Order: structure tokens, then sequence, then C-alpha cells
């Protein structure tokens, strides 16, 4: 048993997720240790995406955690993307597919669109001409979540959300004529330094459950991230209440999602740190406590993707 919420489709999700992404220049090998670890600890929730070339390897340690009878298909809830090449209809389930061969599984938990902003087919997940500039296309996203709805008709995603969607872009969604199934979640940048209460209620009262990545700050990776920006996990109220509690501020950060109901991811490729993060059921917060942590708001967005910048559907 561990602790999971139902969504709106009747399928459940564990509210503590592992994230798979590392910056391109930590060896992909790192990812296939750290998801067996993050098994191993008592993660039953695992993010990755197409775009972080890692599916090989998440989906071998799957595999094999599965087969040396440590845990059942069944107690995994595994997430993929749909990354931006392949909003085309048509390449919807390719792409999906494309996935699942990579992975060598059979369905995936959960199928995301990745992020709203559309780019040319083809391998190439960032297409650039000539000149460098991006190569932008123009797909109508709701043909998109048709495509999404029935890759999970074929029994190949059991449920399907978004990414980086906004309220115009979720609304856009939820009033599609014809709309068989609503996104079960819309995966999104949260912390105590932008903590999406806006958008948070939003998806509560559409029974949307937000997924909070950069949960503990992010990756920090340049360019992506500013690093000027401040550096979330030193924070002094943070760091006050882990000293207080004998936990760290990555937990106290985590913590406060899960009391506030949001699902939150978590990436480690660090075998003592992985094993910390599931210590966020070992322990609750005070009202106060949550209150303090919601005063620390300030609309700091680490990640803004603003490669993708300029065209009408970039979220931000
Ligand atoms: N949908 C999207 O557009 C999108 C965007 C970004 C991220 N994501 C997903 O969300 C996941 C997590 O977001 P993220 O990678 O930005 O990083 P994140 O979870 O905020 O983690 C940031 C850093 O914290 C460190 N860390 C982890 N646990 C710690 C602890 N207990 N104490 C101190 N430091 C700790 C990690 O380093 P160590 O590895 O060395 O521990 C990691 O680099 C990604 O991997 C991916 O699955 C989704
Ligand atoms: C919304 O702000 C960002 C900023 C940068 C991002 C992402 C999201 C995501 C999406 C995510 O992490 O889920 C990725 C993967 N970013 C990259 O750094 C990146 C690296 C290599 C390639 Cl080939 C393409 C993108």
């Amino acid at each position: 048993k561990y602790q999971c919420v139902k969504l709106n489709d009747g399928h459940f999700m564990p509210v503590l997720g592992f994230g798979t992404y590392a910056p391109a220049e930590v060896p992909k090998s790192k990812a296939l240790e750290a998801v067996k670890l993050a098994i191993e600890a008592g993660f039953h929730h695992i993010d990755s995406a197409h775009v972080y070339n890692n599916e090989e390897q998440v989906g071998l340690a799957i595999r094999s955690k599965i087969a040396d009878g440590s845990v059942k298909r069944e107690d995994i809830f595994y997430t993929s993307k749909l990354w931006s090449n392949s909003h085309r209809p048509e390449l919807v389930r390719p792409a999906l597919e494309r996935s699942l061969k990579n992975l060598q599984l059979d369905y995936v938990d959960l199928y995301l669109i990745h992020f709203p902003v559309s780019v040319k087919p083809g391998e190439e997940v960032i297409p650039k001409d000539e000149n460098g500039k991006i190569l932008f296309d123009t797909v109508d996203l709701c043909a998109t979540w048709e495509a999404m709805e029935k890759c999970k008709d074929a029994g190949l995603a059991k449920s399907i959300g978004v990414s980086n969607f906004n309220h115009r872009l979720l609304e856009m969604i939820l009033n599609k004529p014809g709309l068989k199934y609503k996104p079960v979640c819309n995966q999104v940048e949260c912390h105590p330094y932008f903590n999406q209460r806006k958008l948070l209620d939003f998806c509560k009262s559409k029974d949307i459950v937000l997924v909070a990545y950069s949960a503990l700050g992010s990756h920090r990776e340049e360019p992506w991230v500013d690093p000027n920006s401040p550096v979330l996990l030193e924070d002094p109220v943070l760091c006050a209440l882990a000293k207080k509690h004998k936990r760290t501020p990555a937990l106290i950060a985590l913590r406060y999602q899960l009391q506030r109901g949001v699902v939150v991811l978590a990436k480690s490729y660090n075998e003592q740190r992985i094993r910390q993060n599931v210590q966020v059921f070992e322990f609750q917060l005070t009202s106060e406590e949550m209150k303090a942590i919601d005063g620390l708001n300030r609309n700091v967005r680490y990640l803004t993707l603003d490669i993708f910048a300029g065209p009408p559907n970039y979220p931000f």
C-alpha cells in the first residue's frame, strides 16, 4: 500500500512521483540505476518523456524490478509525454508506440501533451532551419487531444493529461465540442516561490490534479535557468522548518505540496537523497507552518522554454 489520489477518469495516481530528467551531460546509464533505486525506496510513480532521451533506460529499470519480483506492473504508475514534433493528430499514436517500443512496456499509465507549442514533424525534437530558427508548426491542439483520447481507447494510455497548460489552454480543451475525456492532470512548475494558487484552484474546480515539477527549485541547468535566480532549498524559513522537524528543506517543500492537494515530483540520482525523499510520508506540517510557506511566494518562475516563445500557444 502507498498513498494515491483518484483521478477524474477513475484511475489512481501515486502522490509522490520520481522525476527522471537529467541534463544531457549526465550519462544516460545513471537513469537506469536511479529508477531502480527509486522503486527500491518506495516510489510507485515514475515520470519520463520522449524528449528526455532516457526511455530505454527507464523502461529497462522498470522491466528489471518487475522481472526480479520486487514490484508488479500494476504497482508502477509510468508517465510519458508527447513531444511537440508529434502534435499532428496522425503522429500522436505513432509517437506513443515509439515510446512504448523504447520502454518495452505494453502501456503507459499516463500520456501528457508536453508543451502546447508545436514544431515541425520529424526525428529532431528541436527542428531548426539553416539559420538556426526553430521550425514552428501550426496544429489545432483540440485535434491533438482527440488523437490522445483514441490512444486511451486503444488501452495504450490508461489516462491522458496535459503539461504546461494555462487557464486559456485548459479551457480550450474542457470546452471542446464532443469532449470525451477531460485531462486528468496539468503538470506544471510548482514550488514555495511559485505556488500556483490560482491555477491550482482552477484545476481543483474541474477535478484536475496539479502535478508539481521543479518542486525542489529545479535542475538549475543553464541556459534554461537564470543562475541569478535564488536557490529555493537555501531559503531560511524552509531551513528553519527543516531544522525544527529534523528533516531537510527538500522534505518540507515536498510535504507542503502534498498537504495542499498537489501531486509532487522529485528528481534525484543520489541514493541517499532518493531514500530521504520518501520520508515525506513520515511527518506533517501544521496550519501555521503551511501559511508560513505560503508567504514565501514570489512569482519566481524558474523554467520558461523561451526558445518556444512567439507563437500564440506559448503559455507563459
Ligand atoms: N513537464 C515539464 O515540462 C517538466 C519540466 C521540468 C521537470 N519535469 C519533471 O519534473 C522532474 C523534477 O523536476 P527537476 O528535475 O526540475 O528537479 P527537482 O525535483 O526540483 O530537483 C532539483 C534538484 O534537487 C536535487 N535534490 C533532490 N532531492 C534532494 C534532497 N532531498 N535534498 C537536496 N537536494 C535534492 C536533485 O539533485 P540530485 O539528483 O543530486 O539529488 C535535483 O537536481 C524532472 O525530472 C521531470 O521528470 C517536467
Ligand atoms: C518549460 O521550461 C522548460 C525549459 C527547458 C526544458 C523544458 C522545459 C523541458 C521539458 C521537461 O523538462 O519536461 C526540457 C526537456 N527542457 C530542456 O532543457 C530541453 C533539453 C533538451 C532538449 Cl533536446 C529539449 C529541451
